[PDB]
C-alpha cells in the first residue's frame, strides 16, 4: 500500500525553507561532484510533486541527483481556509518567484536551473517573465516538461461553437470585462486527469472503479492522481480565464502579473521543451507551440505514449522510444516528418543536454542549505503529506 | 429577465398526476381536432424540461399542440435529501413506465405516441424495452431526438488509454466487478453543456461570464443550462458506468432493468431519430449508431447546427437546413454522402411523420385527464420551479 | 446538355489581350456607371475559370459586374506540347504580373483590385509580393477566395510520418537539395476534385458514375470539374514541391521567384480573405492561417458549407449562412468562438467592402479595352475552349 | 543498390506452378520438422510480395520458415496488355482459388493455413467466401495482415458530401447501376503510398526526392514502393467501386463473385487480423472492423508504429511494442483501453497462434512440390522482376 515517505517520494534530503506556500527541499548528493549550477524543479499544484520521485525506479529527481546535479524542489502547501482568497500573483510571487530567489541564495550562483512540470511549467515561465521585465535573469536554462503556454485547441470551448442565432441584422457580442477573480473565495478540488472533467464523488467512485478492474492504468499513477490538492478559488479562476479560455499568456504584453507584463519571449535562454505523443492532457502539439513564442536555443523533444508514461519514463527499463529534431517548423507535423526515432527513454537526451547548461563540476556539498535557510525536516516534509 | 411560468414554460396546461419522481402535464388544445393517438415527452432529468418549451416562439411543445396533438409530458422532480439513494431502476419504474401508464389511461387507447429527448430518450428507450420483455407493448411510435444509445468514442476513456506500462510477461487486466451504485447516497449537480466537465463555482462563474462578453451564445439557453438540477447519487452513478463507460445498453440482454434484460431491438416499433450535425454533446454519428440497433421502421434526419440550436429551430424563422436519405448504411458518412439538403426546420418532417401514427382526427377534449386524474395545478407545475 | 460559350461562361465581353499563356476577359458593363477601379480576377489554372461565371443565375462575375465594377478575368490557355516546359516563374512573369500591367493599363488608373481564386489566390499573392520586392504597388486591394498561403496539414504527409526506424545510434536525415523542377518536361491532367487523387482513366470513370447514382453533388459542378486542364511539368513540380511538400511560400524571403524573393507581408493592402467550413479541398482553418501572414487590414469571413457550394452562393436564392468576426485572434477555433452567424450569401459583405476599395462611381465605358488592346473576340474566348 | 534476386527477396526457394496470373513459389525448409499443414501467403498485387521477404534480417517469410511452417507464396504476375482486360473475378478463381487448390495438392493435407497481406488478404477472404457458398473448406486458419474488408471512412467520399443543393422541394437521387467494369480496357500503374494518390511522372518524382532527403523513410521501403505493378482497368474498377466507393464485400450476400454470393461470415475459420497504430493507409480501427463480420474463434493484435514498419518488425531486433486483449468488444477504443501493451515484435505472438493450427511436426520435405507440380526456376521467380 502506497504511502508517502515510506514507500513512494523517499529519495533522501531536507526541507531548507518552508511559507504560506510551499516548502522547498533540498535532495542529499548521491555523487562525490555535481555541477556548479543547481536544477530548481517545479511540479505541478494540481496533485502533488511527487510524481517527479514517484518510487526509486522510477523518480526523476533521483534520477537527475545520480547525473550529478544538485536538485532543489518546491513542494506545494494543499491550501487552508486561511488561503481561500490566494491569487495566482500570489502564487508567481510568494512561490516560485521566492523559490528562485532562495534557490539561488542556497547555491552562492550567480544563475540557476529551472524545470517545470505541467501547470508548474506555465507557472515558472510566467515567473521568470515577470522577472525579465524587472531586469533580473536568474535562469541559466528552462526545461518546460509537458508545459501548455499557447493554450489553443485543449477544447473547452467546443460545445459552445454551434449556439448562436442566425441574424438577419447587424449584430454585436456582449463584449464586457469579466467578473474579477478577487471576488471569489473558495478552495476547489483538483486531481490531473479529471481536471477540466467532473470532480465528485460518484464521478471519483465510478471512474476509479472502473480503470481498477477493466484498465491497465497503473496502481502507482491512481494513487498520485487520488491525492488530491486543493486550488485556490481566485487561482483557479485566473488559471482557467487567462490560459484555456481566452489564451493570452502567449500575446506578448497581453496580461499583466505581480505589476508587469507578460512577455514570454523575455525569458530568453536556452530551453528544452518536451512533450509526450499520446498525452490528451498537454497535446503534444500544443506543447510544441512554446517554439513560436520563446526567444534564445529551443530544443523540442517527443517521447513515446501517454501523459505520465510518456514523461515518467527511466532509462534502466530500456522501454518506448522517443523523437528528435533540429529544426524547429512552425507547424508539428513538419517537424515530426522530419524527426527521428531514437530507441528507449528521453531522459538521456535531457541530462545530456543539462550538463551543457550547469557548468563545471566541484566536490558536492556535506550540508543541506547555508547558514541563512538550514534543513527544517527531512523530505518529503510535512506539507506533501496533508490531505485536501 | 427569464421566468419560469411567466415568460417561459407559458404552453398553457394543467397538471394532471404527480408523485414523488414527477409531475405528469397536459397541455390544452389549440386547434378543434386533435389525433387519436397522445405524444408523451420524456425530457431529460439533467436541465429541466423547458428548453422544450422554452418561449412561445420557440416552443416545441406549443408547435406539436398547434399540429393537432394531445401533448403529455414528463416534469421532473428536483430531488431532495429523501431521494438521495434513488436508482436509475426507480427512475424507470416509477417515472417513464408511470408516465406511460397514466397517459395510456387518460387518453382511453391502446397505443400512445412517446419522444424521449437527450437523457430522456436513452430513459425511455430502456422503459419500452423493459415493457416488452414483459409482454407490453404500449408505444406506436416512439421519436428520439438527441438520443445516445450506443455510446462509443464519446471520449470519456480518452486520457487514460496510453498510460499502461510495457509488458515482458503474460499480464492480465484486474476484471472486477464494481463497486455497487447502491452504495452511494447524494445529489450531485448537473447541467448540460458541463455533465462532462467541471461544475463547481469557480469554472460555473469563469464559464458564464466569458460566454456572455465573448460569444453569441444565446441568453435564454444560458438561463435553462443555468438552471440546474440535482442527480441521485446511484442514479448518477448507473449511467455513467453503464453507458459512458462500458456501453453496455447497446448490448442486447446485458444489463438487467427492473428484473428483465434490457434488449433494445425488443422495443420494435416505427422509430424517428434525430442529430445535430455540430453537436458535441450527442455527437450525431453516435445518434446516428442508434440505427444499427432498432427494429421496425426508422428515419433517420440531421438538423443543421449544435445541440440546442438545431434541435430547437421553429419553422416560422425559417433558419437552417436538414438532411434526409431513406436509406440507412450503416456508416453514418455514407448516409450523409447520400443525403439531400433541405431548407430551414426539420420540425415538418418529423411532424408529418407523427401524423402518420397518430391515427385518426377527432373532437378536441374539453377538459384536462379524466375522472381518475383530474387537474392538479396548472402547467408549468410547482417542481419545473424547485431550486437545486 | 453544357456547352461553354452557349449556356455556361455567358457573360457578355471581349478578349483585349492574349498571349501564349492567357486571355484577359473584360466584361460589358451592366449598370450605367461603375468604380473608377476595376477588379481583376484570376482564377485558377486547375480546371478552368468558368467556375466563376458558370450560368446566369450563379455567375460571380456577372453579379459584380451588376454592382458597378468594371471587371477583368484572367482565361488560361490550356498549355500545349510548346509550353511543357512552362515553370511557375514564366506563369507569374508572363500571364499573373502581365494581366495586372494590361488590365491597369486599359482602365488608366493607377491602382486596381485583384481578386484570386483557389490556386489563383495563391499566384496573385505571389505576383503581387514579387512586385512589391519591384519597388511596385498595382493593387488597392486583394480578394483571396479559397486560397491557401500556409499550406499545413493538408496531409499529402501523412502516409509517410512513421516509417522510419528506431535508431539505437546519432542518425541525420539526407539533407539534400531537390532535383530541380526544371528537368521535367510534360503535360499532366489535372481537375480540382482529384488534384490530391488519382487522375486515370479507371478512377475517373468509377467516381464520376458513382457521384452521379449515388450523390447529389450537382451537374453544373461534375461538368466543369470534368473539363480538365493540362499543367506544365516544372509548374506542377514547383507547386507541389513548395507548397504542399516544403510550405515555404509563407516563410518570408524563403523562395526566390522571377528575381526577388518572396514575402508576402510585402503586399501590404488592405485584403479579404474567404474560406468555406466543410471544404476539404481548402479547409477554412488553412485559409484562416493567411491572417498570420499578411500586412495591412485583413477581414475573414466564413460561409458554409463545400468548395464550390459554399463560394458559389449568390444571393437571390436565399440560401445557407456565413460568419463574420472582426478580431483576428492567432487560433481559427477562438475565431469562431467570437463570430456571428449571418442568413444567406457572404456576397454582400463583400461587394460592400470591395465598394469601399474602387473609389467613385464614374460613367461606365462604351467600349472594350483602350487603343493599344482592342477588342480580339467575344468572351469566353476560344482558349477556354480547348481541349486537354 | 537493390536487386531482386541478389539482395532482396533471396530466401530460398523454388517456383512449382505458374499461370497467365502468377507464379507459387515454395520455400526450402530451414528446419528438420516441420508442421503438416502449410501456410499459403497471398501479397497485394499492388506492389510486388517481396515486402513480405524484403532482406534476410527483415524477411516474414524466413522468419516462419524458421519456425518449421512449409511456406508458399503468390507472386502476381505483372499484367500486360493481353491482361488489359482481367476482372476482379479472374483473378479470384484463376489466382487465388488456383493457388490454394495447388498449394492443398502438393502438401497433400486436407486443409491448409492462408494468409493474407493489404489488398491479398481482400483477395484471399472473397476467395474463401466463394469456395464456402461452393460447400468447400480448404483452410484450417486465415491470417489477415493489415487488410480492409470494412471500408468505411477511407475518406475518398470526403470532398464530395458537402456539394449538393439546399433543396426546398422533394428531391430524389441519380440512382442509376454503374456502367460496367467491362467495359473498360487497360492497365494502370499502381504503389501501395499513392494507391489514392497521384501516380504521374512529376509527383513521383518530387514525392521521391522529398523523401530521401527530409525525412528518414527508408530507402528499402522506397525501392519495393516504387517497383510499381499494372493493374487491369475492369480489376482496378471493381475493387474502387465496390469496397472504397460501395462498402459492399461487408455486406453478407451484396456481391456476386464468381458465380456465387459472398458472405464473409461464411469462411468460419479461426482468423487472426493485425493492424498497425498509426497506419493511414489501412487504418487500424478498419482493420478491427473486420472483428463485426467474422464468424469463429477470432484473434486481434495491434502493432506499433506505421503501415510497413509495424507489419514488418522482426523480433531479432527487439523494437517497438504490441497490444493484446482477448475481448473484442464493437468499439476499437473500447478494446484500446483493456489492451495490454507488450514489448517488441508481434511475430512470436503470430508465430505462437498459427503453431496451434498448423497440426503436427513431421519430416521436413528433401524436394519442392510433387509429381504433378516439380520445380520450374528457383525463387523469386521471373514474373516479380517484370517492369510495370
Amino acid at each position: 500500500a502506497f504511502e508517502v515517505g515510506r514507500n513512494v517520494a523517499v529519495t533522501e534530503g531536507a526541507v531548507v525553507f518552508e511559507n504560506e506556500y510551499f516548502q522547498l527541499l533540498q535532495y542529499k548528493p548521491l555523487t562525490d561532484k555535481v555541477h556548479a549550477r543547481p536544477l530548481l524543479m517545479v511540479p505541478p499544484c494540481i496533485n502533488k510533486y511527487y510524481i517527479l520521485d514517484l518510487q526509486p525506479e522510477s523518480s526523476l529527481v533521483r534520477h537527475v541527483v545520480e547525473q550529478g546535479h544538485t536538485v532543489f524542489l518546491v513542494s506545494w502547501r494543499n491550501p487552508d481556509a486561511s488561503m481561500a482568497g490566494s491569487t495566482w500573483d500570489d502564487y508567481i510571487e510568494h512561490a516560485a518567484i521566492r523559490a528562485i530567489e532562495v534557490a539561488r541564495d542556497i547555491s552562492g550562483q550567480d544563475k540557476i536551473n529551472v524545470l517545470g512540470f505541467c501547470v508548474g511549467g506555465t507557472i515558472v515561465s510566467t515567473a521568470l517573465a515577470v522577472l525579465a521585465a524587472r531586469g533580473e535573469h536568474p535562469a541559466a536554462s528552462v526545461t518546460l516538461l509537458t508545459t501548455l503556454l499557447d493554450f489553443a485547441d485543449t477544447g473547452i470551448l467546443d460545445v459552445f461553437v454551434d449556439e448562436g442565432h442566425v441574424q438577419l441584422r447587424e449584430a454585436t457580442l456582449g463584449g464586457g470585462a469579466g467578473a474579477p477573480c478577487a471576488l471569489l473565495r473558495g478552495l476547489e478540488l483538483a486531481n490531473t486527469f479529471s481536471f477540466l472533467r467532473p470532480n465528485d464523488l460518484v464521478w471519483n467512485y465510478v471512474v476509479d472503479n472502473y480503470l481498477k478492474g477493466n484498465t491497465p492504468v497503473p496502481f502507482d499513477l491512481l494513487f498520485w492522481n487520488g491525492d488530491a490538492t486543493n486550488l485556490p478559488g481566485p487561482w483557479y479562476c485566473w488559471y482557467l480565464r487567462h490560459t484555456y479560455l481566452q489564451n493570452e499568456l502567449k500575446v506578448p504584453g497581453k496580461l499583466t502579473v505581480c505589476g508587469v507584463p507578460v512577455d514570454l519571449a523575455s525569458i530568453d535562454v536556452p530551453t528544452y521543451i518536451y512533450g509526450s505523443r499520446e498525452d490528451h492532457i498537454v497535446p503534444w502539439t500544443a506543447a510544441y507551440a512554446s517554439t513560436a513564442l520563446l526567444a534564445n536555443k529551443l530544443r523540442f523533444v517527443l517521447g513515446a505514449s501517454g501523459h505520465i508514461a510518456g514523461v515518467i519514463n527511466p532509462p534502466a527499463k530500456n522501454k518506448r522510444s522517443h523523437w528528435t529534431n533540429d529544426a524547429l517548423p512552425e507547424s508539428p507535423q513538419q517537424w515530426l516528418a522530419g524527426a527521428i526515432e531514437h530507441h528507449g527513454s528521453w531522459w538521456p537526451d535531457w541530462t545530456a543536454w543539462l550538463a551543457g547548461q550547469a557548468g563545471a563540476k566541484r566536490a558536492a556539498p556535506a550540508n543541506y542549505g547555508n547558514a541563512r535557510y538550514r534543513a527544517i525536516e527531512p523530505a518529503p516534509g510535512r506539507y506533501v503529506k496533508a490531505k485536501a
